């Protein structure tokens, strides 16, 4: 239908405007529709785009106001005294600032449905909430509203949450359009979505980019697919990857690389509120944290990523167990079987499990999935769901039998809870994925394993070696194959924090030339040197001019191909905020052929600096384009868990960061 009011090329410059005499008499029934097309890239903390309030003495807190911060939330007051309702809805990182060195234009849509009794708000496509109310409050309902204004809120006469930005255009329905209608609303999005919420991985949360260009010109994306929220392990996690044939522009319908099926691949809707929002998935087994390389000789691409049994996550891993029996300098899964308290199994040669109390081979089997047979027999598992139907999250079976697998909590045989790596591979460039195997221990039978990199793993221009970063404490464990994969030794690089999420990512600088840069617990992000393919590694140093939080942040890296005023270059992504995950830039890096150091010469920044910018990749496409796929939020924020559609891609050239 058409609207009751359209207006457009509206300046908030600190100042309202007063748009009573077009919109109050216009306004009528109960459901309302606001489509507002806006920039804002110097907001101010807290500002008004839309008010409607009654604005005489003693009804100061009677209004309905759109709002957004300037941390990117988007929300909405609708507010009665009268009627004593005082709602507030509203999702943080909701928005865009700038792209390019541009304002962007957000184009948001607000449903206020008194049939359904929902408000519903939409920005860029996207919908960031959904609430319904046992008594509803019509837009138009407040008691005594007298005010219609843009750019703040009139309360007693005066201008409250005075806004800076612009309104494009703004229109007005009286009626709640559609889902159907809402997406046929024309974007300005400076952004594409690669995995997103209701795709195929049925996951309603992502977290963990990465990229990586392939040599027939492929991209390759992998990522967390979340199901239990944002949450890390313990929870429900798979690793899906997608990929674009035409440089960024269109990507696949992800698959899955590494996944579980003790529970259901479930789109949850995970609870925000303060008593709800820790809530974790906590008896399901998953992945996490993956990495992607490309081997130039066997043509394969290799995934690797972290595994996790049911119920376990970083925080109550077994921190002095391998999960593997050394015998003979060969290492052996073990197995803790129902009823033992102890694990009296190894799962020797051709999967067969065996007794080492007893020393005699068992009826049972492990096959290539991690299942296991009885007399050649698939054994299974009932699978779980969760749902809040009743308050607080419950786990429980769903009647779907499953194939039994070791890092399940219902398995008859039960693998040691602590954290392992996985490794799988592609034959056919992210078309399929083969079945997952465990990588060995590399530093011995009673530590747990390393904490995979996510991002990129390197392939060495001039050789056939392969490197994955990796960090436990006190130091890089790099995992180094020469075939393709098949076997991994490791190289220890000392690093001068206990306790450190060191995330690594890596650079080959020139032939044989690796540069590291890790996450720290310093405020720094630092770097070490090998100049023999990584079999040895300097001291650390760290880069100054980029600050980011105690905690730290995951950065990506790449050596760009091309020649940059003349010099060889590197790019570094990350957060630059001593205060949070945010203010994202890409920097750009000159080599000095002379020392290898790195003069840190141009800073891109991707959005404003008080908008969310978390865990992200980067890679070089074919064109000598830059892709980002990147949490555009703070993730460390226990003010922002559980948003969707929040890893975001986005496409830059060159002359975009110098």
């Amino acid at each position: 239908i058409s609207p009751i009011f359209q207006g457009g090329s509206y300046q908030l410059n600190n100042k309202s405007i007063d748009i009573s005499s077009l919109l109050l008499d216009k306004l009528s029934g109960e459901s309302q529709t606001v489509v507002m097309k806006f920039k804002a890239d110097k907001p101010n903390s807290l500002q008004a785009l839309f008010g409607l309030s009654n604005s005489k003495a003693g009804f100061k807190n009677n209004y309905f106001s759109i709002f957004m911060r300037d941390s990117g939330e988007i929300g909405v007051e609708i507010r009665d005294a009268q009627k004593g309702i005082n709602y507030l809805f509203s999702r943080p990182a909701s928005l865009w600032g700038k792209h390019k060195g541009q304002a962007v234009e957000n184009t948001l849509v607000f449903v206020s449905d008194s049939k359904d009794k929902t408000y519903t708000m939409y920005v860029n496509g996207i919908e960031v909430f959904s609430e319904t109310v046992d008594t509803f409050l019509p837009i138009s309902n407040i008691n005594g509203i007298d005010k219609a204004t843009l750019g703040a809120v009139n309360r007693e006469g005066k201008e409250h949450y005075l806004a800076k930005g612009s309104i494009d255009e703004i229109s007005l329905f009286n009626k709640a359009i559609s889902d159907q209608e809402v997406s046929t609303i024309p974007l300005s999005n400076p952004f594409q979505l690669i995995f997103q919420s209701g795709d195929s991985t049925q996951a309603n949360y992502f977290r963990i980019p990465t990229l990586y260009t392939l040599s027939s010109g492929r991209v390759l994306s992998s990522i967390d697919a979340r199901y239990g929220g944002t949450h890390d392990s313990k929870s429900k996690i798979n690793i899906a990857t997608s990929y674009s044939d035409d440089n960024g522009k269109t990507w696949s319908e992800p698959i899955f690389a590494m996944k579980f099926n003790d529970y259901e691949e479930q789109l949850v809707y995970w609870p925000r509120d303060n008593k709800l929002k820790n809530s974790q998935i906590s008896g399901s087994a998953s992945f996490i944290d993956s990495s992607i390389v490309e081997d130039k000789k066997s043509g394969k691409t290799i995934l690797l990523a972290d595994v996790m049994p049911a119920g376990i996550g970083n925080n109550n891993a077994n921190k002095a167990d391998s999960g593997f029996k050394e015998i003979n300098g060969h290492y052996y899964l073990k197995l803790k079987k129902n009823g033992d308290n102890d694990f009296r199994y190894t799962v020797r040669e051709n999967g067969v499990v065996y007794n080492e109390t007893t020393n005699k081979p068992t009826n049972y089997t492990i096959n290539d999935k991690y299942e296991v047979l009885e007399g050649g027999k698939s054994l299974t598992v009932e699978q779980y769901s969760v749902d809040f139907d009743s308050g607080s999250l419950r786990e429980r079976h769903n009647g779907k039998q499953v194939p039994m697998n070791v890092f399940y909590k219902d398995s008859l045989f039960k693998v040691t809870p602590t954290n392992y790596i996985a490794m799988t591979t592609s034959q056919n460039r992210g078309e399929s994925w083969e079945q997952f195997k465990l990588l060995p221990p590399f530093l011995g039978e009673k530590h747990n394993g390393t904490y995979l990199c996510p991002g990129q793993g390197l392939a060495l221009k001039s050789s056939n070696r392969l490197i994955f970063a990796t960090y436990t404490s006190g130091e890089l464990t790099y995992l180094i194959s020469d075939d393709s994969g098949q076997t991994w030794k490791k190289s220890s690089a000392s690093i001068p924090f206990k306790n450190a999420t060191a995330e690594a990512q890596m650079v080959e600088l020139r032939d044989g030339v690796i540069r590291t840069f890790f996450r720290t617990t310093t405020g720094k992000i630092a770097y070490m040197t090998s100049r023999d393919s990584g079999e040895t590694w300097s001291k650390v140093s760290y880069i100054d001019g980029i600050q980011q939080t105690s905690y730290g942040t995951q950065v990506s890296a790449i050596k760009y191909s091309q020649l940059i005023d003349g010099k060889e270059a590197v790019i570094l992504s990350t957060p630059n905020s001593r205060s949070g995950r945010k203010g994202g830039q890409l920097v750009v890096g000159l080599v000095n052929k002379e020392d290898d150091s790195i003069d840190w010469k141009y800073h891109y920044g991707i959005d404003l600096p008080s908008y969310g910018y978390a865990y992200s990749a980067i890679t070089e496409l074919p064109n000598h384009h830059i892709g980002v796929l990147f949490e555009k939020y703070d993730s460390w924020s226990r003010n922002e868990l559980h948003l969707s559609n929040v890893v975001q891609y986005i496409d830059l050239e060159i002359n975009d960061l110098t």
